[PDB]
């Protein structure tokens, strides 16, 4: 089996990357944006089953919750499904400030990858995508805020997830887009 | 030498990686969209003679074809050119479905690292950018698709390029844009 | 203590990456736009203070100088700030033509890593974000034109900063985004 590093309680696969396309460095509330996000196996060593989660954090407040944005996603080229608040991680709050909410975005990505089983293995150089809207609610704001991809995989056929409500007992190279969520930028001019 | 990895029969070197800028997440069909894409020499081996290029793929379709979008890219700091649909690999079928549409952009690149015999060296830590419009006709539509960047290099001065239609005979790591070619998405509030 | 790579008469820890969010592929001249950037510490050797240094490169003018344009940036939750331009290097000239101004944009972030003492240490994993806002005059245009990130490091408490105007006496992985700064594309169709 592969290499793995400690991180927290974690165990993380470096060669398991993330990718980012479309993030604005600005949100507007209330907004409705789509950007996608992929992993792809830089590694050698298959993965059996493979799945993407998404962790939203503000730094500079704890209120925000689940419900204060609305989360949808596609696995490659199969349907859009509303992410479901259920697979998630209970909100976590940094001892440096802020909190994050981390959802689950996996399933069947259409035949390419996914088998009949549901399962979604990872050959080496090959990836996974989620086309993802996201808005969040008017009326709510933040001034330094991120999104970071946590690719998710379960090591040995059979294991079971470790994070309740995230996907995966192994994890990938975390992936960030610092973004504000707010007003666009005056004319400096 | 380099260290080479065998990916399907082709040799492949990762530490000459590519980056992609402004691609958008969801493309407009009929509408002409400019992004960039550079490749980096991240190893010690300075390839003799390099070139960028640019695959397009639809996975829930298989009628794509050159025809079907306009192309034009620029070099760094050279002149814009249209590119050449002779220089091109035939469409190429995944077994999982879908089609993908390979196309050269190479030239010089304005003098910055190309030299007087036409080549286009790329020292370690040096990169070459091509600065890339294009545009799908109207009523075609993907809801998973991609843009993937091969960066292309001759091992030897003197080595003739493998796949015909595309630059080199060895390649760099791939890099992929996943984006939609349809509508943009409805407000989720 | 970390391996340090030669690069110019410069020590370079390739561990220490930077990554872009929302930079657009063409800037209209006069128009302010906002970006992100970022450094992360994908290795394990812990910095003990780190900031980051952006350079603006014109690759087909030599005019360009810091006056040229307005420049304001804030470190992660930290407060929006003016860049400095004393803090920055002599505008440089590559043989080969064109420009580029380096400008240090560092500082504490806001207390998510920083220190009452000002440093600003880089545990492994962790990452410090760049908001940026940046407007050239109108009257100035480039086809060929980039953004680099460029982290600045000290190796060990005690060191001073090498390049005078930036911060750092070693430095992470230079990170590029490629533009132009002029019209957008006119259809191809
Ligand atoms: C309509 As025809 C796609 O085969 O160019
Ligand atoms: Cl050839
Ligand atoms: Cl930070
Ligand atoms: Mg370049």
């Amino acid at each position: 089996g592969p290499v793995y590093r400690e991180y927290k309680g974690f165990r993380v696969n470096d060669n398991i990357v993330a990718d980012f396309i479309g993030v604005p460095a600005v949100i507007t509330p209330g907004e409705t944006i789509e950007f996608s996000v992929f992993y792809t196996n830089r590694g050698r060593y298959a993965y059996p089953d493979t799945g993407m989660n998404l962790v939203i954090w503000f730094s500079d407040r704890d209120d925000l919750r689940r419900e204060d944005f609305k989360l949808f996603y596609k696995v490659s080229r199969a349907d859009w499904q509303e992410q479901d608040p259920a697979k998630c991680w209970d909100p976590q709050f940094p001892a440096e400030g802020g909190v994050h909410i981390a959802c689950q975005m996996s399933g069947p990505d259409g035949g390419i990858l996914s088998k009949p089983d549901g399962t979604v293995p990872l050959p080496e150089v090959e990836s996974v995508t989620a086309h993802v809207r996201l808005a969040f609610r008017e009326g709510i704001t933040s001034e330094h805020a991120g999104i970071f991809a946590l690719p998710g995989m379960l090591d040995a056929p059979g294991d079971k997830s470790i994070i309740p409500g995230l996907f995966g007992n192994v994890f990938g190279r975390l992936q960030q887009a610092s973004f504000r969520l707010g007003e666009g930028p005056s004319s400096l001019y």
